[PDB]
């Protein structure tokens, strides 16, 4: 049921798509590189979050529910 949606990641993407900050960041290849590095080492993404430019980028998609960073 769309009303009780929650297991539909696709819905989250659309919402984030409406946010101008999300569109701009998703179009940036920097985030793709961070994810890959994280696979090679967990500390890779950590230093990225600390970085001011990447910090804003990473956080934007998280709040938008586009990326899961929980554990």
């Amino acid at each position: 049921q769309p009303g009780t949606s929650n297991e539909t990641p696709e819905e989250t993407y659309q919402r984030a798509m409406k946010d101008p900050e999300v569109a701009a960041i998703m179009q940036d290849p920097v985030m793709q590189s961070i994810l890959q590095q994280a696979q090679q080492n967990p500390a890779a993404l950590q230093e990225h979050m600390k970085n001011p430019e990447v910090f804003k980028k990473i956080q934007t998609l998280i709040a938008a529910g586009i990326i899961r960073t929980g554990r």
